[PDB]
C-alpha cells in the first residue's frame, strides 16, 4: 500500500504525530500553526484510489481530514475533505461532483506569502473538494481521486504535469484534536 509518510508543522502549538505500522498514523495536536500529517505515496496519481479507516477522528478549530497532494508546473495544492471540525473549508464557490456516496463542493483558494514543497515563501492556488456534509468515520472508505479531478477539469482547474506526494491526511490551522487513521 503506502510508501511514504507526511509529518510538516510550521512550528506553532504542539503537533505530536506517531508514524504507526504500514499504513497507519496518529496526530494528537493542540493550538497549533499550520501543520499536515498523513500517509501515501511520495508520487501523486490523477488515477488513484486512496482507502482508508480514520479510527478516531476528533478535531476542533480547523482541522481536515483530507486528501491532500502537489502538483508542479502549476504549482498546486489540493485537497479532498471528507470530514472537519469546528469550521467548515469554502473559498470561490465552483460547483459540484458526486463520488464514493457523498457530494462535494468545489472550491478554490490563493495563499500568498506561504510555505509550500517549493519554499518557505511562495504563491499558490489551491483546489479544494470539501463534502457537504461530514462523512461519517470508523469504517472503511474510499476517495475515488479521477472523479475529483475530472470534475476540476471540468471547472477549468487543471492540476500540472509533474506529481509530488499524496496522502490521506490531518491538517488544520489553529485547531487542537486527536486522530488515527489507516490508509491503503
Ligand atoms: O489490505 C487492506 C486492509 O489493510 C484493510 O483493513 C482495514 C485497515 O484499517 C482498519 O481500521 C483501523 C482499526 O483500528 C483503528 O485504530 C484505526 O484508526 C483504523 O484505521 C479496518 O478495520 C480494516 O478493515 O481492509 C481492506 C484491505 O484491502
Ligand atoms: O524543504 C521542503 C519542505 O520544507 C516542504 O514542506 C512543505 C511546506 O509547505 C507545506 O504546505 C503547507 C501545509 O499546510 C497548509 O495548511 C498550507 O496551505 C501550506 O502552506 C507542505 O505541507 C510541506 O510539504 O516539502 C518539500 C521540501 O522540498
Amino acid at each position: 500500500s503506502t510508501d511514504y509518510w507526511q509529518n510538516w508543522t510550521d512550528g506553532g502549538g504542539i503537533v505530536n504525530a506517531v508514524n504507526g505500522s504500514g499504513g497507519n498514523y496518529s496526530v494528537n495536536w493542540s493550538n497549533t500553526g499550520n501543520f499536515v500529517v498523513g500517509k501515501g505515496w511520495t508520487t501523486g496519481s490523477p488515477f488513484r484510489t486512496i482507502n482508508y479507516n480514520a479510527g478516531v477522528w476528533a478535531p476542533n478549530g480547523n482541522g481536515y481530514l483530507t486528501l491532500y497532494g502537489w502538483t508542479r508546473s502549476p504549482l498546486i495544492e489540493y485537497y479532498v475533505v471528507d470530514s472537519w471540525g469546528t469550521y467548515r473549508p469554502t473559498g470561490t464557490y465552483k460547483g459540484t461532483v458526486k463520488s464514493d456516496g457523498g457530494t462535494y463542493d468545489i472550491y478554490t483558494t490563493t495563499r500568498y506569502n506561504a510555505p509550500s514543497i517549493d519554499g518557505d515563501r511562495t504563491t499558490f492556488t489551491q483546489y479544494w473538494s470539501v463534502r457537504q456534509s461530514k462523512r461519517p468515520t470508523g469504517s472503511n472508505a474510499t476517495i475515488t481521486f479521477s472523479n475529483h479531478v475530472n470534475a476540476w477539469k471540468s471547472h477549468g482547474m487543471n492540476l500540472g504535469s509533474n506529481w509530488a506526494y499524496q496522502v490521506m491526511a490531518t491538517a488544520g490551522y489553529q485547531s487542537s484534536g486527536s486522530s488515527n487513521v489507516t490508509v491503503w
